[PDB]
RNA sequence: CUAACAA
RNA sequence: CUAACAA
């Protein structure tokens, strides 16, 4: 396997443009490098949080929901909703994979556009922008796994609530990478 | 993974030809496509070889190098270096990556265009052309490894070197097909 | 300098 | 009717 750099994913995505013209000509190499393409993006951008083993389900079903609230106050100018929720979300997604366990952010100031926000205050369903900003960390599992899915999420939300010292964020570099490649470049070269 | 099967081989030949029509535009494409022809090439037509057990490395280095004659001369219309070489010489380097051994063709007859042989008989670093066709098959490693490593490469040129009758040799039909699909004579589309 | 989830 | 290794 080629290093995956990001100068090589340049490289097969420049030629993914010319060769997908044929796609008939050259139906299987073009898989062969949409893999390729593929497991270089990976090794790039994505970022693993670990998987714990389980037991066989057990027991009675549980549905458990941890709120967190974000240091928003004590670290006033980081910014950790987007590091958490990464591009397209896709850090998130990640998490709520590897840990089996569903992220969801809430509370004042979660809303993307924060004046939406002041119009949905008080009505019904919005309740939570009552209060502070917070991370919703929620399993549903049998009795002798829920547990231990939750606080294997609970340890990386943890984690991601602690503000990174400048230049030692590779969590954050690797998004702002791919974040400039998918809105930088053209339609070929994101996704 | 594609599944390899001949049919995909051969498609997979078809399209590296067409790919020479576009010298530069495809490097890496070229690069992945002989990686996967490769890997489908080996799945279809690797022989098994025994993997052999090796103790820790502990000893003195030995070199060593032992001279196999062909017998050339009981069965000579039997293409015996064909056979040990195979296609692209792939058998002789498989045999060569399973046993850490080296394997050499030598002898009067050794030389692809006996024509040449002609040209260097009796020059010098061409003195094995006055010798009888052999096989030099070579190990070197520590003392506990390197006789374990030779036996198991001479076994094995031993076995090449009694022919086979005609229409059983399973080996030599595996080792013309490959030839085919991949010189693309052979085009199966099943 | 990320915006998923839910509606 | 397979041609590697070595120069």
């Amino acid at each position: 396997s080629h290093e995956a750099t990001v100068e090589y994913l340049a490289d097969l995505v420049k030629e993914k443009k010319h060769l997908t013209l044929f796609p008939h000509m050259f139906s299987n190499v073009e898989r062969l490098l949409d893999d390729e393409i593929g497991r270089v993006r990976v090794a790039l951008f994505q970022t693993e949080f670990p998987r714990v083993e389980l037991p066989e389900p057990a027991g009675d079903m549980i549905s458990i929901t941890e709120k967190i609230y974000v240091p928003k106050n004590e670290y006033p100018d980081y910014n950790f909703v987007g590091r958490i929720l990464g591009p397209r979300g896709m850090t998130a997604k990640q998490l709520e994979q590897d840990t089996g366990c569903k992220i969801m952010v809430r509370g004042k100031g979660s809303m993307r556009d924060k004046s939406k926000e002041s119009a949905h205050r008080g009505k019904a369903n919005w309740e939570h922008l009552e209060d502070d900003l917070h991370v919703l960390v929620q399993c549903e599992d049998t009795e002798n796994r829920v547990h231990i899915k939750l606080q294997a999420a609970l340890e990386q939300v943890k984690k991601l609530l602690i503000p990174a010292p400048e230049g030692t964020d590779e969590l954050k570099r690797k998004q702002l990478m791919e974040l400039a490649i998918i809105n930088g470049t053209y339609r070929p070269m994101k996704s």
